[PDB]
C-alpha cells in the first residue's frame, strides 16, 4: 500500500485509548449484537431524554421560517454571538457580578469551548485537574502537547497535576499538596462526583490561583442543579475576575445536547504575565477558528432566558432531580456508599474490590443497563461507577428495579 | 493591576494583525461616521443575501417541532453526523468515486473543519497554500505553531510555501518550482481568484503530492458554481484517495452561512508515514473537541439532498451566477482585466501599479461600496481587488452603476 511521508502528530499517539463516551457506545452496540432483543436502558453518557419545552422549540421554528423571507433572512452572525443573547446571558446568570455583554462568547457547546480555549492557551502551559473529572480536560491537554506519555503504573499522563478528591476530603483537594500550574480546570458541581464547592472552598481556590498566578477554567454546566446554598458562578468570589473564566451550556438545562448552544465568560481583568488581556486572544481564536453558533440555536437560547423559558427549564431540571433521588434511594437501600445526587443529576457509587470496567460489563451483561466506569474520569475514579439520572420516569424505575433484583441477596 | 504568571501563547503573538474580515468591518464603521447618510453596499465578505428555500426551512421547522414530542426528541448525535446525512452526502457528491458513508464527517462549517484538521496535523507539519488564498489556512497554521515569524519585507510567515497563482500562469502554481511540504491546502474554484483547476492540473497536483508524500486538503466550497467542464471533487483524479481529503459546506449553496453545516471526506487509503490512517485521528479529534453539528441544521442539510432541495439550490446558485455576470460585464466594459466570475460568485479585478488597500479605500470613499483588498489573501493578491456577487439584484445593479461613474475616465 501507498503511505504518505507526513509524520503522524505525536500528540495523537500519546492518547491511551479512544474517547470515553464513544467506547461506551461501542460496548452498548456489541451487547445489542449479542442480544438483539435486549431492552437496554442507557444511563452511561449523560444524554437528556425529555422533550424540549414548546416555548423554546416554537422560537426555533419561527426563526427557521423567517429565514425563508426577505426581511427575516440573516447570513453570517458575529462569531461572538448575537448581542441580545450575550446581554441575556450576562444579566440572567451574572447580574451584579460585574460581567458585561462583551465578556460573553456564545458557542456551539462547552465541549467545543474547552478545546478552543486549549488552542488559545497553546502547547507551553501546564494544567491541573480534579481527580476524578470530565475526560475532555485531560484529553484536550494531551492533544495540544501540554503533557508527557501515559504512565500505566499510576494511570496518569505525565506533566498533569491531578488534584486528589475523595469521599474523605468531601471531594475537594488539599490545596497545600497541589503543585503550581498555569491552568486549573475546576468543575462545580463536579462531574462525576456531584460535589459542589462551598463559598469557603471557592475562596480558597481563588486565593490559591492568585498566589500561584494561575488561570482557573470554571465549568458550571450543572450549576442550575444546585440544591445546597453554594455559589453557582466563580465570579461570586471577589477577586475571581483577576484569575478565572467560566464555561457553561444549555445542554443539561433545556435538553440542548443535540441543538448545540453554550457560552464562555472571560472578564476584563484576566491578563497574561505581559499584561495582554486573555479575552482578546480568545476573540482572535473564535474569529479565525469558528463561524458562530447556529442562528436557530441562538434563537432557542434567547427564548430560554425569558420568564416562560426559565419556568420551563426549571421544570425539566426538577424532573431529573426527582429521578436522581429514586436512584440514590435504590443504591442506599442496597447498602452501597453513594455520593453526589444532591447538586447534580447523577450519582457516584462505590464498588470496593472490583475494577469499574468489570462492574460496568457485569451490570450491562446482567441487567442491560449502561453506566459509566469511574476510571474513565481518571485514576481517582477507579472502583466507582457513575449512574446518570437522565431518562424517562418508567425507565429510571425499571433500571432501579433491575439493580435491586440483581444486588438484593448479595449486598 | 494584577496579572497572572501565565505566558501568552507565543503563536498568538506571531499574528500580524486581526483577522481580515473584522478589519474591513472596522473601516466600514469609520466610513459611516464620516458619511452618516451613505447608502453602503457590501460586496466584501462573501455573505449570502437571499432567503433560504422554503423546502429547506420547512424541514428545519419540522425538526424543531419534533423536538417537543416524546417520539421526535433526540439528544446527543454521533459527532460524525447522522448516518442518513452522511449517506446522502456520499452518494450525491461522490457517487462512483469510491467514498463510503463512514468516510464523511458532518461539521458546523468548513471554517471550523480547517482549524480542527490543523489541531489534528499538529505543530510539526509544514504547509503550502495558493498565493493568494483564503486567509484561514495561513492564520490557523500560525496559531498551531507550524510557522516562523512574519517577514514584512516579503509579507510572508516563515516556513509556509506560498504557491504564486497569477494571470501569467493561469492562476495555477508552477509545481516544478514549489518546495516539498507536508500539507497542501488547495481551493478550487479558488477564493479569491475564482480560478477552477482543470482535470489536467489536478492530475499534476495529485502526481506532485504522491511524489512528495504530501496530503492535499481540497476545499470545494464553491464547486457547485462550476460552469466549465472541470472536476468538482479531487476524488475524480485516480490516486487522489492515497493523498487527498476534501472539505466543503452548504453555506454558499443554500444560504447556510448562519445555519452552520459542512462536511469533510477522508478516504480509507490516506495514511501517515507509519501506516496509521489519517481518518482515525480526525475521528478522535471530532469525538473529543466537538459534539456534532446542530440536529436542526442536519435536518436542513438532509432536505437539500433531495430532488426538491437540489432544484432549489440550483436556483439560488443561478441567481448569484447572474449577479456575477453583471459585475464581469461592468468591469470588462470599463477596460479592466477581470478574472474569475465564470466558475465562482466573485470576480478578481486587476488594479496594477496600486496597492490593493488603497484601491479598497478609494472605492469605499467615493462609491460607498465595500470590496476586499487582494493583499488580505496574501502577498500574491497585491494589485487585485476581490468583488463579491452575493447581493440583492438591485444592490448589484446600483453598485455597478457607481463603479461605472467612478472609473469611466480610466480607459477609452
Ligand atoms: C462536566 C461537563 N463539561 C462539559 C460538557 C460539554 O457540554 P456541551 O453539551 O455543551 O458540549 C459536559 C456535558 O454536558 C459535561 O458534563
Ligand atoms: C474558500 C472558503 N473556504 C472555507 C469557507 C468557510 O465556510 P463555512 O464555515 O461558512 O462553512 C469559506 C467561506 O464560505 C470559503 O470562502
Amino acid at each position: 500500500e501507498y503511505k504518505t511521508k507526513v509524520s503522524r502528530n505525536s500528540n495523537m499517539s500519546k492518547l491511551q485509548a479512544g474517547y470515553l463516551f464513544p467506547e461506551i457506545a461501542r460496548r452498548r452496540s456489541a451487547h445489542l449484537l449479542k442480544y438483539p432483543d435486549a431492552q437496554v436502558i442507557s444511563l452511561g453518557i449523560g444524554d437528556t431524554t425529555e422533550p424540549i419545552p414548546e416555548v423554546i422549540t416554537s422560537a426555533m421554528a419561527k426563526k427557521a421560517h423567517e429565514l425563508s423571507t426577505i426581511e427575516g433572512y440573516s447570513g453570517y452572525g458575529a462569531e461572538q454571538g448575537a448581542k441580545p443573547l450575550r446581554a441575556a446571558i450576562a444579566k440572567t446568570f451574572y447580574g451584579g457580578l460585574g460581567i458585561g455583554d462583551d465578556d460573553v462568547f456564545v458557542s456551539d457547546g462547552a465541549k467545543c469551548d474547552i478545546s478552543r480555549l486549549q488552542v488559545m492557551f497553546g502547547s507551553n502551559v501546564t494544567i491541573a485537574v480534579q481527580d476524578p473529572s470530565y475526560p475532555a480536560y485531560v484529553d484536550s491537554s494531551v492533544i495540544m502537547g501540554q503533557t508527557g506519555q501515559f504512565n500505566t503504573d499510576v494511570q496518569k499522563y505525565g506533566n498533569i497535576e491531578y488534584m486528589r478528591c475523595t469521599p474523605e476530603n468531601g471531594f475537594f483537594p488539599d490545596l497545600s499538596t497541589v503543585g503550581r500550574t498555569d491552568i486549573i480546570f475546576f468543575c462545580s458541581p463536579n462531574n462525576p462526583t456531584g460535589a459542589a464547592a462551598t463559598r469557603e472552598q471557592l475562596t480558597q481556590l481563588v486565593e490559591f490561583a492568585k498566589k500561584n498566578g494561575s488561570i482557573i477554567v470554571y465549568d458550571s454546566a450543572y450549576a442550575m442543579y444546585m440544591s445546597d446554598d453554594n455559589p453557582r458562578s466563580i465570579f461570586e468570589i471577589p477577586g475571581a475576575e483577576e484569575v478565572a473564566m467560566e464555561t457553561a451550556s444549555f445542554s443539561n438545562y433545556a435538553g440542548f445536547t443535540g441543538v448545540r448552544l453554550g457560552w464562555t465568560v472571560i472578564p476584563k481583568k484576566l491578563l497574561y504575565s505581559d499584561g495582554f488581556p486573555v479575552a482578546k486572544d480568545f476573540n482572535r481564536i473564535i474569529c479565525t477558528c469558528f463561524n458562530g453558533a447556529s442562528n436557530i440555536s441562538q434563537a432557542g437560547a434567547l427564548a430560554c432566558l425569558t420568564p416562560e423559558g426559565l419556568e420551563a427549564m426549571h421544570k425539566v431540571i426538577g424532573f431529573y432531580k426527582e429521578n436522581t433521588n429514586i436512584i440514590i434511594d435504590t443504591f442506599t437501600s442496597l447498602g452501597y456508599d453513594v455520593y453526589g445526587g444532591k447538586n447534580a443529576p447523577y450519582v457516584w457509587v462505590h464498588f470496593p474490590n472490583q475494577s469499574s470496567w468489570d462492574v460496568f460489563a457485569e451490570i450491562l451483561e446482567k441487567t442491560h443497563v449502561v453506566t459509566t466506569p469511574g476510571s474513565g474520569f481518571g485514576p481517582g475514579g477507579e472502583g466507582f461507577v457513575r449512574v446518570s439520572a437522565f431518562g424517562h420516569r418508567e425507565n429510571i424505575l425499571e433500571a432501579c428495579r433491575r439493580f435491586k433484583q440483581l444486588y438484593k441477596h448479595h449486598h
